[PDB]
């Protein structure tokens, strides 16, 4: 077996080596937590770290892959930002002592085979620009829980459907792990965090705390209902420069095929030039 | 506080968080669990899965009723007899048997499944498209709710076998997949719970399916055309017998290499009864 130097971080790239080391941890009583991320960590990433490094007894894994599976054809793969140095020296002073770091060949060794076929929640919102995303999104997350099997897997609030959709996955396959959200990390000013806000230059940057402002005044007005909500976020995103909304939905917190009853989810899509940013809000119809 | 385990007795459990927990329980205890799914009926082909499961040192054996209905064309006609499947576990000492409702095992409906690859629309995949994606989704579920460190399947279902150890590779599932030998009749029919459907003619027009294959195995010392025509021959010998498809591929169900070990598939319809059989071939 490979080995595991304590209390530093250990880097393996070969599932097998992972899946050593991960079982002969939890052997010896200490629980895996695993952290899935596509790389260029920034600090809604730490979120992630942080609320598995507090769990007693844990040992966190984060795996790094950028997923060739969940891009829609076209120059996405390519374009995504990659940060390699940096994430591990992040990793490090977390305090991290697993970072899996798989090629896609290990990972993807006979192409796209079996595959994971998620519900009818995989074809709306985030789907409906990208049908196959995740697909690709649930096949690359059941292989690292079979890799790793941690006890908790952790993802954040700010990709709500996608959150929705891994819980959709781990209760339909009967997945023995728990799934913990976390909640979305913010700048300053409200901005959601994420890897794609580095390509927002100096006044997108401005505008682009619409989002946030829109989704929180909805959530202040929803104490009026749904219509007040929707149009107090409408009102704030119409007043954003150069912020083209792709979409505004209020949903059942599940957003399956239930309609909104007090508790709900309010997710919205821009584009603010090239830069697609997505955030969300929990809402509680008619709650002060 | 864990279900209740007996040792030594057949334990039946229906909710699946009961089973997944004593199997965790057990293989804490110094047990390797063998799960032997099965959909009931059961006759001496699935006792030979057992058999199978039953040997590894230190195993406990689950073996999994489900009538499922996602691996059913677009059912309540599939045999169903509960209180003698259980009588023969009970007899071939299985301690373990997982009888879960449909309910149980689909409380969301249809939502997340398994995607098979190419190879399920090919063979049987062509009169039954959505068959192997039924087959996967819920070996996928029965591996998770069990974990079991051995599962077993017969070879009769090759195809089925073979896309099974695709999805455990696919998936990175840590399970070690054993596929067992087909159980044949006195003269060779594959053993099968729709053989009792046929009637005296098609009984003895049945033998032409094993003594087709074995006899191509035969005549492979002399070349895949060989083997291919030896076959097509027997089964050109038999009345009432409706050839769906003869194919020697490789072991895996690709293309068959110019020589070697490959895999000689038939699948048949005799009146209204679809019988299948498969074989070993080693080219040259």
């Amino acid at each position: 077996i490979p080995a595991f130097h304590p209390g530093e971080l250990n880097v393996y790239s070969a599932p097998g080596d992972v899946a050593d080391v991960s079982r002969a941890l939890r052997l010896t009583g200490r629980r895996v937590m695993l952290v899935p991320t596509m790389g260029a960590l920034h600090e809604g990433h730490l979120a992630l770290v942080r609320a598995a490094k507090r769990v007693p007894g844990s040992v966190v894994v984060v795996s790094i892959f950028v997923n060739p599976m969940q891009f829609g054809a076209g120059g996405d793969l390519d374009a995504y930002p990659r940060t390699p140095d940096d994430d591990l020296a992040q990793l490090r002073a977390e305090g991290v002592e697993i970072a899996f770091t798989p090629t896609t060949a290990a990972m993807y060794p006979d192409g796209l085979r079996t595959t994971v076929q998620p519900g009818p929640l995989a074809a709306e919102l985030e789907g409906g620009p990208r049908p196959t995303h995740f697909a690709g999104v649930l096949t690359v997350v059941l292989k690292l829980l079979q890799i790793v099997r941690p006890d908790r897997v952790f993802f954040g609030e700010k990709d709500y459907q996608q959150l929705v959709l891994i819980r959709q996955l781990v209760a339909d396959f009967n997945l023995d792990v728990a799934v913990v959200g976390v909640p979305t990390v913010r700048e300053a000013d409200g901005l959601a965090m994420s890897s794609r806000n580095r390509y927002l230059d100096p006044a997108q940057r401005a505008a682009a705390v619409a989002l946030s402002a829109a989704l929180t005044a909805a959530a202040h007005a929803a104490t009026a209902g749904a219509q007040a909500a929707l149009d107090a976020a409408r009102a704030v995103l119409d007043a954003a420069p150069g912020v083209a909304v792709d979409y505004l939905e209020l949903r059942d917190i599940g957003l399956g095929p239930m309609p909104l009853n007090g508790s709900g989810r309010l997710l919205v899509a821009a584009r603010l030039g090239t830069t697609r940013l997505l955030d969300n809000i929990a809402i509680e119809i008619g709650t002060f």
